[PDB]
């Protein structure tokens, strides 16, 4: 029996039942009287797949991480309470992974084939009236392979209710807008548009008015507006619109991501009977032919990762927090732009770029008709590309996060008439939603030899003056060229670099390779493994940073994801990615460093490798540096400075490189145990920052650091939990692989663990985990009991360690 206070969303995450088809189809499980006693109980979200351990005869093979998919069944037995009746109610879910039927007491609602959309049913007619028993069956099928990465399987994001009166605000209802901003702005005042659709499923024609309130972050009113009434027939939609204003209005920006809420209520004979809230932020932004990208009139670069949608030893279950971190991360490494590669964003993503401060552009499709995979999308497109990229866009149009709208990557269709066609169509059916974002596509076919300007395949071309803004993927030879073969075109690397390196691994350091496998099963951390069709960080970001034209990049990948280990194709026990800058646990690999020394201005230093090698051996040491200069210390003496040269755009924008190209600093170092230290000056010689790199002992103890002491007490937050194999000194040993068991107890519970070692096939799902280059990690969610988690730690033959996390009631 459901919980109802009254509230408009009501969270349908407990309480269901799960069973994996596993010997053959499961007969009956979608009918009402079908005996699900002895499965088991859980909760969502959930994700099936990364609870299985690693099978190197998966359909999924390499490409989705050696985790099967298969068919799942989720089923919910439920009642409606009293509160309840007369209401419209509508099942709501976020996403589910892939091709699920829905069924309610025996009946059929309804087949939904994308994996990554929210979908609906309306129930309110359907359900037993009486207090009799409902049962909900979700039957969902990922056969493989349906996926270049790791999909996850199952009712991966958030389940809900909707419950309205019959008359209500419609689903994704509002529609916030604020015209030329450019100009209002001007005169310190933003006009507001507010276009309100409101649905009429009782029996008979209603008389109806809308009061629109708009609150700032604080709480504080600043405008309400109500409208006249108006007839709202039965069985239809009736449209409402008003425009307003918000004098000195806060903006949102990448540094002061404010938003505004508008309270929506629907009156019906003075009583309101409906109220929807809608947060919005107000901003402007444009791209431009020659002088790139401005957020609010202000000129800057986007510095974007891209990033699919697991998050780590969690596998696709969506979390706020597990996103959220994975976001902060990305800001520290001076991101201020997503690529929701190829799909659209769970909720959680969004929230987290509207809370904290970054561009979102959300991609609808990875094929349109012709297939990548056989069970992909390619095979429903031509039925559901209308519904499913209306979809995003609907649901998305009120987010200041979000930019621009993609309506593809690595489409084959785009060399084909056919493809000129569905560009066309897709591009319009973004606009019936929203005209105020420009519309994108990543785009890898002109990319040639990647060296001459390649000739643009003609159906290609037809579509780049179709879409508003070009996406390039590693095809850096055409970021000046077509620029001036075209000059009304806005242009950006969709998808760049897809360098491939291991956390802490530090081969063949004199050699740049392409597409390299070692027997190591790793790549290495020097910049210098990258993928032939492909270039290191430094070029890929050269080409970028020289022409201001170009509005960006996104790097193939800000975060590793599972699957897609590159370049080791089919190769157990390597299953995910290398291409990250970051690994799965959230754990930088020296290459974050490049990226802030290139995109902060904040002052550091970095230095790389580690200092634990042979006695004379002789060491590339590499500093990755903002500062002028740097001064190398090794055991108090000094080995010399290296710095920089101040060099120019050619519109006159500073940079540091050094005078044979270098965006970072070297040192050929004999080994020589201690403490190797980098001084970072200024022009002046002055000291601007410092880092170390120190020798290290005999592993010793493991110890423990979460990343936030207090989370909340309410059954989902997180914390991470670092666990480090130290000397006695507290130096981390960096080659360090020991077991590594956890343990929790107060109010959480151990909810994954990792490495981020893409050759490792040990599960995410347990309590022990080895430490790769020094590190593991283990991930706790908090109870909806506020107290204290504790975790503790050990590995045979070290001391064991302890930390912990208060959880509060929210």
């Amino acid at each position: 029996s459901v919980s109802y206070d009254g509230e408009r969303r009501v969270n349908f995450n407990e309480n269901w039942r799960f069973q994996r088809e596993t010997n053959g189809s499961i007969a009956g499980a979608q009918n009402p009287g079908f005996d699900d006693s002895s499965w088991r109980k859980l909760n969502l979200p959930h994700d099936w797949s990364i609870e299985l351990d690693f099978n190197k005869n998966s359909l999924a093979t390499h490409e989705g991480g050696y985790l099967d998919g298969g068919i799942g069944w989720y089923r919910k037995t439920f009642t409606i309470p009293e509160s309840m009746k007369g209401k419209r109610i509508s099942l709501d879910f976020d996403g589910v992974y892939m091709n699920s039927t829905t069924y309610l007491n025996g009946e059929v609602l309804g087949t939904y084939p994308f994996g990554y959309n929210a979908f609906s049913y309306d129930i309110s007619d359907k359900l037993y009236k009486d207090g009799r028993a409902n049962v909900l069956v979700v039957k969902v099928n990922n056969t493989q392979p349906s996926s270049r990465w790791y999909s996850g399987s199952g009712i991966y994001r958030n389940v809900y209710l909707t419950v309205t009166d019959p008359i209500h605000v419609a689903r994704y209802g509002t529609f916030v807008t604020t015209p030329n901003l450019e100009k209002s702005i001007k005169e310190d005042r933003a006009d507001v548009n507010i276009k309100t659709k409101i649905s009429n499923d009782a029996a008979e024609a209603k008389q109806v008015k809308i009061k629109s309130t708009i609150y700032d972050g604080a709480g504080n009113t600043v405008q309400t507006v109500e409208t006249e009434e108006k007839t709202a027939a039965a069985g239809t939609v009736t449209p409402f619109e008003q425009n307003t204003v918000i004098k000195q209005p806060k903006l949102w920006s990448i540094d002061k991501p404010y938003r505004y809420n508008l309270v929506t209520e629907v009156i019906v004979g003075g009583q309101t009977v409906d109220t929807y809230e809608t947060k919005f932020g107000v901003r402007y932004f444009k791209f431009d032919e020659n002088e790139g990208f401005s957020l609010n009139g202000e000129y800057m670069k986007l510095h974007g990762v891209s990033m699919h949608h697991d998050l780590g030893a969690l596998g696709a279950a969506t979390n706020a927090r597990g996103v959220e971190r994975q976001m902060q991360i990305m800001k520290d490494m001076g991101v201020n732009a997503i690529r929701v590669t190829h799909n659209p964003a769970s909720p959680e993503l969004l929230e987290a770029a509207n809370k904290l401060g970054l561009f979102i552009i959300e991609e609808a499709f990875d094929s349109w008709a012709q297939s990548k995979k056989p069970y992909d999308y390619g095979r429903f497109f031509n039925a559901w590309a209308e519904h499913d990229i209306k979809e995003m866009v609907d649901r998305g149009k009120n987010e200041p996060a979000i930019i621009m709208w993609s309506i593809g990557n690595e489409i084959y269709d785009t060399t084909n008439a056919a493809g000129v066609e569905t560009a066309r169509n897709l591009v319009g059916w973004v606009k019936e939603i929203d005209t105020t974002r420009p519309t994108t596509i990543g785009e890898d076919k002109t990319r040639g030899d990647k060296v001459n300007v390649t000739p643009i395949n003609s159906y290609i071309k037809e579509i780049f003056n179709i879409v508003d803004v070009v996406g390039l993927n590693y095809s850096e030879n055409n970021y000046d060229g077509y620029h001036k073969q075209n000059p009304s075109w806005k242009l950006y690397g969709s998808e760049t670099s897809s360098a491939t390196r291991s956390r802490g691994v530090y081969t063949h350091p004199y050699q740049y390779n392409q597409s390299t496998k070692y027997a190591d099963l790793q790549q290495s951390s020097y910049d210098n493994d990258y993928v032939g069709w492909g270039r290191t960080a430094e070029d890929a970001w050269k080409y970028d940073r020289d022409l201001k034209h170009i509005a960006g990049q996104f790097i193939w990948t800000g975060f590793d994801y599972i699957g897609e280990p590159t370049p080791y194709y089919n190769s157990y026990p390597a299953k995910s990615s290398y291409f990250g800058a970051v690994d799965t646990a959230g754990f930088p690999k020296d290459i974050f460093y490049y990226y802030q020394s290139q995109w902060k201005k904040e002052p550091m230093v970095h230095l790389l490798p580690h200092w634990n090698w042979k006695e004379g051996e002789k060491v590339r040491v590499l500093a990755y540096t903002n500062a002028s200069k740097v001064e190398l210390v090794l055991n108090g003496e000094s080995l010399g400075e290296k710095n920089y040269d101040n060099k120019q755009t050619s519109w006159g924008a500073p940079y540091k490189e050094t005078k044979d190209g270098k965006t970072y600093l070297e040192w050929a170092v004999p080994f020589k145990p201690g403490k190797l230290e980098a001084v970072a000056k200024d022009e002046n010689g002055k000291v601007i920052a410092r880092d170390q790199v120190v020798t290290a002992g005999e592993p010793a103890s493991v110890r423990l650091t979460a990343d936030r002491k207090v989370v909340k007490a309410d059954g989902t937050d997180l914390s991470f939990i670092t666990a480090d194999i130290v000397d006695s000194k507290g130096i981390v040993v960096p080659d360090a692989d020991h077991l590594i068991t956890f343990n929790v107890t107060g109010q959480g519970e151990l909810a994954g663990v990792d490495n981020g070692n893409a050759s490792s096939v040990e599960r995410y799902k347990d309590n022990k985990r080895k430490a790769f280059s020094g590190k593991a990690l283990a991930i706790v969610q908090s109870s909806k009991l506020s107290g204290k988690i504790t975790v503790h730690a050990s590995v045979a033959g070290l001391s064991s360690d302890s930390t912990s996390v208060f959880t509060v009631t929210p």
